[PDB]
């Protein structure tokens, strides 16, 4: 992309609005005065996308603060995580979220933090020194749908997926896993399924 090489230094959150695409051009993003990514939990998100936003060609650089806040409906293209930081996305409202191509590294806890019932798909994908992929939040028992289409993953620490919901569900189709224990921390097997 045309801004490749460019480093954008920010200072607060950049909010995408209902119906925006951000194209980011390959910029890679430096986030400054909002948080250090660490697993602290006050740390200000790098994107905001509102409901119906899209994001494509960034590339975070550390800190990943708190990553990308998505309220649905939102497609996420091409982007890369250098270095995730507490988290690196987290769906904080229902809809469908799309990530799609880009990769993730050195998430020291979750990659993906589902706190809403959604729709969450994650295609053409690579991720590699995370402690898990996806994370529904803890307890909560609404139900999301996973997807993961052509993902690979290395040296996954706790699980690819984890959720405390009976009803929610994870479909995988092209999973490739490298050093992982333990796939599915689900309350049942049966709630994981190949397509
Ligand atoms: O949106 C967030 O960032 C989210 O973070 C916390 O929750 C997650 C997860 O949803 C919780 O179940 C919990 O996870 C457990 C441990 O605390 C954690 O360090 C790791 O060991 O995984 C555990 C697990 O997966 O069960 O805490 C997670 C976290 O620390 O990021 C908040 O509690 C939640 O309110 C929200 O902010
Ligand atoms: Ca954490
Ligand atoms: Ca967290
Ligand atoms: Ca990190
Ligand atoms: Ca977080």
């Amino acid at each position: 992309g045309t801004n490749t090489g460019g480093v954008l230094v920010i200072t607060d959150t950049i909010i995408v609005k209902s119906g925006q695409t951000y194209d980011g051009k390959g910029i890679k993003i430096i986030a400054q005065g909002m948080g250090d990514g660490s697993q602290s939990e006050n740390q200000k998100p790098i994107f905001k996308l509102e409901k119906g936003a899209n994001l494509k060609n960034v590339i975070i650089g550390a800190p990943g603060c708190d990553g990308i806040h998505c309220y649905g409906d939102n497609v996420v293209e091409n982007v890369v995580w250098e270095d995730v930081g507490e988290d690196a996305l987290t769906v904080k409202s229902e809809g469908v979220v799309e990530v799609i191509g880009g990769s993730a590294k050195e998430a020291a806890d979750a990659v993906f933090q589902l706190n809403a019932p959604c729709t969450f798909k994650v295609k053409n994908f690579t991720a590699t020194n995370i402690g898990k992929l996806v994370r529904q939040n803890g307890n909560t028992t609404f139900k999301v749908v996973i997807y993961l289409e052509d993902v690979t993953l290395n040296n996954v620490k706790s699980c690819v997926a984890k959720s405390d919901s009976p009803v929610s569900e994870l479909w995988y189709h092209n999973l490739n896993v490298n050093n992982c224990k333990t796939l599915f921390e689900f309350p049942s097997q049966s709630q994981i399924h190949q397509y």
